[PDB]
């Protein structure tokens, strides 16, 4: 709300010359409205009389030529000074058109650009993208401003009809109108944006939902026909084509299609799809392949014959034959809302991508899916760059550069068979999320550490110390690394800890039948961290 003072004063401005540019036509219709009285003045004088003698005729005639001759010299300089007043009208029209396409551009083309971006990084967990009732409001008055413009352009040339003079005005008006459509085209088609868009990575047969909305349907008399919207599902070649407009339905059919609703308190058109189901689909891979769903509309602006066919287009959805692939095929998704450009031809992602950008997408996501604030820190950040990169550093500064291919990413496993790097770090999230995400609040796992990397760490600590740490050697699995002083001659290996043995023991309970292990990581010891996690 600092800057956004530069939009609304750029408002008031734009309300201050419509006003007072509509005060200039009122003056200007009762100049002419008086000058055409004038002239009919000019009409009875027009042409002269009945009998009468030499002697008054001459006198009556020659003062009747000189009211004649004085009139004619009355209205043209009155035409004169009216069309100047025209011509000013029209050059303030266009100022006034100028600034308001500045601001037009200002909107559409960069804050609704800049939320649906917000909406777009929101899919891989990050920020909400917020509330669109500043931008509604936004757009309310860009309608009003321009449709009340466009009263008044057409009263000026409604005002040009009764009397014309001749002039450039005409193609003043004319240009300014042409302008006029193409400012309210754009806007019409540009503010018909999907709400909350549906929920990428679904399967068939499974009930989803999604709202679009129309910002400046409140006023410009859509709503007093709110007109149906139709959604449908399109393979991405589709989406490339049909927004080159081609003809061609690309992924079978679909359960839904609604009417728009008007909520006068919130003052909002919008479509609410809450009852979709995809039940077929046509169809690289089974699952890096997506789809987009397609939401298009149709309406009129109030009693004129002006019918705008609208269209939008959902962010790249992927569509799951299983659950079981579902965990791979929302990396896909991760790469598109992470790595799409601005003016992307649609779902064009780049193959390239540096490592810190990456790292902020997977902190990102990491952070949404454990559901807490702990989150990815440097020290981490540094093990998965070893993890990837099979590279001895332990500084991020010396990651600054290299470029994670998609491959090295998700399609080429690493030194060991681990479903590529993404699958691992998945697999650390789903058992922090359906198993250890208070363990991971907590700071108990340490996690991001490695074998010998957690050993030395941990040697100094006192007898009985330990540490969890993820798992290289099972996917899903935590290990814990202890510090006891016989060790070595002991025997004592244990099992990496999953979901299969989280799923009948727990952690908590799990390391309570441990009574040799006694203190987390640094002083912390178990039962202080474990206490409210046992099971009574």
């Amino acid at each position: 709300s600092q800057k956004h003072l530069q939009i609304n004063q750029t408002f008031e401005e734009l309300r201050l010359v419509t006003q007072d540019t509509e005060n200039e036509l009122k003056k200007l219709q009762q100049t002419q409205e008086y000058f055409i009285i004038q002239y009919q003045e000019s009409l009875r004088i027009q042409a002269p009389l009945a009998q009468l003698s030499p002697q008054e005729r001459l006198s009556r005639e020659t003062a009747l030529q000189q009211k004649q001759v004085s009139l004619e010299a009355w209205l043209q300089r009155e035409a004169q000074t009216l069309q100047q007043y025209r011509v000013e009208l029209a050059e303030k029209h266009q100022k006034t058109l100028q600034l308001l396409r500045k601001q037009q551009t200002i909107i559409l083309d960069d804050e609704l650009i800049q939320w649906k971006r917000r909406q777009q990084l929101a899919g891989n967990g990050g920020p909400p993208e917020g509330s669109l009732d500043v931008l509604q409001s936004w757009c309310e008055k860009l309608a009003e401003i321009i449709w009340q413009n466009r009263q008044q352009i057409r009263r000026a040339e409604h005002l040009c009809q009764q009397l014309p003079i001749p002039g450039p005005v005409e193609e003043m008006l004319a240009e300014v109108n042409a302008t006029i459509t193409d400012i309210i085209s754009a806007l019409v088609t540009s503010t018909f944006i999907i709400e909350k868009q549906p929920p990428q990575v679904l399967k068939t047969q499974t009930k989803f939902a999604a709202t679009v909305r129309l910002l400046v349907g409140g006023k410009l008399n859509v709503h007093m026909n709110p007109p149906q919207v139709k959604a449908t599902i399109i393979s991405e070649q589709q989406a490339k084509s049909l927004l080159k407009n081609e003809n061609t339905y690309s992924g079978e059919i679909l359960n839904n299609c609604c009417v728009m609703e008007y909520h006068q308190a919130t003052g909002t058109l919008s479509a609410h799809f809450r009852n979709m189901s995809l039940k077929r689909i046509k169809r690289e891979s089974v699952t890096e392949e997506k789809f987009t769903i397609l939401f298009e509309s149709q309406f009129s602006v109030g009693g004129n014959e002006l019918v705008f066919q609208v269209k939008t287009l959902s962010l790249p959805v992927v569509v799951i034959v299983h659950g079981s692939q579902d965990n791979n095929a929302t990396a896909t998704v991760l790469w598109d809302n992470a790595f799409a450009e601005p003016g992307r031809v649609p779902f064009a992602v780049p193959d390239k991508v540096l490592w810190p950008q990456l790292c902020e997408a997977l902190n990102m996501k990491f952070k949404a899916e454990v559901q807490s604030n702990r989150g990815l820190t440097k020290e981490n950040l540094v093990f998965l760059a070893q993890k990837l990169f099979n590279n001895s550093s332990s500084h991020l500064e010396d990651y600054s550069g290299l470029s994670v291919s998609w491959s090295q990413f998700n399609r080429e496993n690493l030194p060991g068979r681990n479903y590529t790097f993404w699958q691992w770090f998945d697999g650390v999230m789903e058992v922090l999320k359906k198993h250890l995400k208070p363990h991971w609040n907590d700071g108990a796992i340490l996690g991001f550490v490695n074998k010998q990397q957690a050993h030395d760490l941990l040697i100094n600590k006192p007898d009985g110390t330990f540490l969890l740490r993820f798992s290289d050697s099972e996917i899903g699995g935590i290990t814990i690394a202890w510090k006891f002083d016989s060790q070595e001659r002991m025997f004592w290996h244990l099992m990496p800890f999953t979901t299969r043995d989280f799923s009948i023991r727990s952690l908590a309970d799990r390391l309570g039948d441990l009574n040799y292990l006694i203190y987390v990581f640094p002083d912390r010891p178990k039962d202080e961290v474990y206490s409210k996690y046992y099971t009574p």
